[PDB]
């Protein structure tokens, strides 16, 4: 989808040493965990967690918007 496009550009906005944190935050969520919950045991600093959390909340909203658009036959 064009969400891949929105993700690629989302990752690029961060310093290179924090990009993987953003990528991991935007992975699929089959266990239906909250973004906060998904940070609890990776336990990597204040920087990586914060980036993980932002990108997670970012992609989560995008997924819902895409789901609504698909449901309404707009996308």
């Amino acid at each position: 989808v064009q969400l891949t496009e929105k993700r690629m550009d989302k990752v690029g906005k961060y310093p290179k040493e924090l990009r993987k944190c953003c990528e991991d935050g935007m992975r699929e969520n089959p266990m239906r965990f909250s973004c906060q919950r998904r940070t609890r045991f990776i336990s990597l600093g204040e920087a990586c967690k914060k980036v993980f959390l932002d990108c997670c909340n970012y992609i989560t909203e995008l997924r819902r918007q895409h789901a609504r658009a698909s449901h309404l036959g707009l996308a």
